[PDB]
């Protein structure tokens, strides 16, 4: 009855299934499976859907505990299987357990490193679980050497006793023991980062006086973790604000809890007024009227301005697309003594305080940029002004809401600074002249002119083409830009038409609907399309009836560089809703890039080996975790050397299907000789044969990417390589043969 007496349990389960029961099912397809792997490949697909569905049972009653050894025990029935391994990482990514995840994508790869998808999802999860910021600080030569020798002189001092707030890859707590610190005591929040800290402490041979402990300083206990008050403080907690990773609340528990009677030991904020139009750009609407669309003044837009995310954005304005006038001189904010309980304490029951500083250049402001130089002792200091090419960034708070942005000589800008919340906020920002919430993308897109007059000008086109008089019931036009888009209100000015909006903020709707009223709308014109209970994005229907639209503008290009995903799918859904003339915007897509020699984009991706570290090994640990391509790039102001010619490296046609290849293969010219370090590439969109919109130029809100390599490639001046790209569906892969 061994066999025979089994397979009652999978007619069991089919009954549970019937009745929306998991759990059963998932144990009887466990008896079955466990019992007869002669079926491992019949109820393959049912096993999985019974599974997914009784681990989303276990997460609505907050049951992870044994959600993840279920998903451990799904494993063991399958052994090499790559699919369920990628499938099952991107239900546990979607359920929110990326750190669990990033295993079983690490172990999909394993099985086979040629598994496209499996790697494209490890990437996500890298990208989401280490920073990259990360990589730029431990490459920071500078940074390294100068914390070396304070934390060694303070070491020398008497200190023999070591915490280490925020310590990462645990750089800082090495630094202290080969300095001959008797007690060194780690602390990291990041699961990913204590576990990778623990394979840099061991393989750099400091396991002995490194104690790790994986939780948030402000959870520290003594003597449960640590046995007494250290003498020495460590700490890297900062951010382009100072204050915007937590030092004082941080500082402010060591003190009162796991110190003796701190580095860094002092902070001095440094300030300066500056004018830039791609700041400008990004953080203020200046166009009031969009291709003939009117928007009216009480109705001022305004970017993240906080009154809880940061009140101010982050800059590298040591390479601005453009560059940046200073129009003040640079201005103390405020100092910090991080060996001053009283002080920490008395920032927080703190009023805000007001500081007036006198104009040096007339013209325009823009911004307001924050740097600081952190003082470390006496005699070590780092700081990170665009004058000193560091790690670092600048703090850029924006000028919103002012009669004029024009200043002159002998005129004042007077501003408000607080750090109530422990965030430097500084408000108030006005001059005293001598005598919607859009993201700064969505704000670019509004400054983008070129985009509105060539969309306006092909939608006319194919509007007055579809019109029965050249032809030979008004038209439906379809916009699903995810996000703020006026293309709606554009297209209904042309005029039998009828304008569905995908915009899916009420305060978005509200303000489009303001607007069409101040253009003299009918306001049953606007329709909103924001339709669904719990749907990703807009899903493709057609509108009441079947009457097939006659403009659908999609979103192809996501404002990180990176083609949309779906994109293909999508556009072959919205081909069939498309009347006998219709058209989809864009039309088609050309991607172009080139190939150049850049050492920043090499160490914004990994770090490079024991040079920067100074002799510590840690680049095989954390590089383990770098992603092939790079977003959010300008390439107006980035530092490189090109080698090559802008080739096309893709199309993509969204009328036609049977166009967009998959392994297509490029001969590229060498124009230089040098070392290929990466690959940047950007797009042209074709709406019309005619039009053409250029996410390269210096007016598009869109940003470019980047492919990074890992080992640089030498070439010389006549050298023509090749490059294959690959369309894998959502992703977009581009290798190199020479
Ligand atoms: N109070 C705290 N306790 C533990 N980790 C903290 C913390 N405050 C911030 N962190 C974390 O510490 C990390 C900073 S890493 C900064 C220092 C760097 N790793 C080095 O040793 O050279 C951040 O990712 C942050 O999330």
């Amino acid at each position: 009855m061994r066999d025979e007496l089994v397979s009652r349990s999978l007619q069991s389960a089919e009954h549970c299934l019937g009745s929306q029961d998991f759990g059963t099912a998932y144990a009887h397809y466990l008896l079955v499976l466990s019992l007869a792997p002669e079926l491992k490949d019949d109820v393959k697909e049912t096993f999985q859907y019974t599974l997914f569905r009784w681990a989303e049972e276990l997460d609505a009653l907050s049951r992870t505990q044994d959600l993840l050894g279920c998903y451990e025990q799904a494993l063991e029935l399958f052994p090499d299987d790559e699919v369920i391994c990628n499938s099952m990482g991107e239900h546990l990514f979607r359920m929110g357990f990326r750190d669990e995840a990033a295993g079983y994508f690490h172990k999909a790869v394993k099985l086979n490193p040629d598994f496209n998808d499996a790697k494209e999802n490890f990437y996500r999860v890298a990208n989401w679980l280490v920073e990259r910021w990360h990589f730029i600080m431990l490459n920071d030569t500078k940074r390294n050497t100068i914390y070396n020798a304070a934390i060694q002189k303070a070491v020398c001092s008497g200190s023999k006793s070591v915490l280490d707030i925020g310590a990462g890859t645990g750089i800082l707590s090495m630094f202290a023991r080969k300095a001959g610190a008797h007690s060194v005591y780690a602390c990291e929040l990041s699961k990913t980062m204590y576990e990778l800290a623990c394979d840099v402490v061991a393989a750099n041979e400091m396991e002995e006086g490194i104690k790790l402990l994986h939780m948030k300083s402000l959870d520290i206990k003594i003597p449960k973790h640590i046995p007494e008050r250290v003498s020495l403080v460590v700490t890297e907690t900062v951010d382009a604000g100072l204050f915007g990773e937590g030092i004082v609340e941080s500082l402010i528990h060591a003190w009162e809890h796991l110190l003796l009677q701190v580095i860094p030991a002092s902070a001095v904020i440094f300030g300066i007024a500056v004018e830039c139009a791609e700041i400008r750009r990004h953080h203020r609407v200046g166009v009031k009227d969009v291709a003939g669309i009117s928007l009216p003044t009480n109705v001022k837009f305004q970017s993240p301005a906080y009154s809880t995310i940061e009140p101010y954005t982050t800059e590298k304005m040591s390479r601005v697309p453009g560059g940046y006038l200073a129009l003040t001189e640079c201005f103390e904010i405020m100092t910090v003594d991080f060996n001053n309980l009283q002080e920490l304490k008395s920032l927080a029951t703190k009023k805000p305080d007001k500081i007036g500083v006198p104009v040096i250049k007339e013209g325009v402001l823009d911004a307001i940029v924050v740097w600081f130089v952190l003082q470390l002792d006496d005699e070590h200091s780092l700081s990170t002004s665009p004058s000193e090419e560091t790690c670092w960034e600048q703090a850029v708070y924006p000028v919103h809401d002012l009669a004029d942005y024009w200043i002159k000589l002998g005129d004042e800008v007077i501003m408000e600074v607080s750090c109530q919340d422990c965030y430097l906020r500084i408000q108030s920002i006005s001059v005293f002249h001598s005598e919607c919430v859009l993201e700064s993308t969505e704000i670019a897109l509004l400054n983008n002119i070129p985009y509105h007059e060539g969309f306006k000008m092909a939608m006319k086109k194919v509007l007055s083409s579809l019109t029965p008089e050249k032809l030979g019931e008004p038209l439906y036009v379809l916009d699903v830009s995810e996000g703020f888009s006026v293309l709606p209100v554009i297209a209904g000015t042309l005029g039998q038409v009828k304008p569905y909006s995908s915009v899916e903020k009420d305060q978005h709707r509200a303000t489009l609907d303001i607007i069409c009223e101040a253009n003299h709308f009918p306001k049953d014109t606007l329709e909103f399309w924001l339709r669904h209970v719990e749907d990703e994005s807009a899903v493709l229907q057609r509108p009441k009836s079947d009457k097939l639209w006659s403009i659908i503008i999609l979103d192809v290009i996501e404002p990180s560089g990176l083609i949309q995903q779906e994109i293909m799918e999508k556009a072959a859904i919205s081909r069939c809703l498309l009347q006998s003339g219709g058209k989809i915007f864009p039309q088609y897509v050309l991607m172009f890039g080139l190939l150049v020699e850049s050492q920043t984009l090499m160490e914004e991706s990994a770090v490079q080996g024991a040079e920067r570290t100074l002799g510590f090994n840690i680049a095989p640990f954390i590089n383990q975790f770098q992603v092939p391509v790079r977003v959010f790039l300008d390439l107006a102001s980035l530092p490189c050397i090109p080698l090559s010619k802008p080739v096309e490296l893709l199309r993509l046609d969204l009328m036609t299907p049977y166009l967009n290849t998959s392994n297509r293969e490029v001969k590229v010219r060498i124009c230089k000789s040098g070392q290929v370090t990466a690959i940047p590439f950007w797009y042209h969109m074709y709406l019309d044969d005619e039009i053409r919109l250029d996410t390269s130029s210096e007016a598009s809100h869109w940003k470019q990417a980047a492919v990074v390599l890992d080992n640089p490639i030498q070439v010389e001046m006549g050298d023509e390589l090749v490059l294959s790209i690959q369309h894998h569906k959502s992703n977009v892969s581009i290798t190199i043969k020479q």
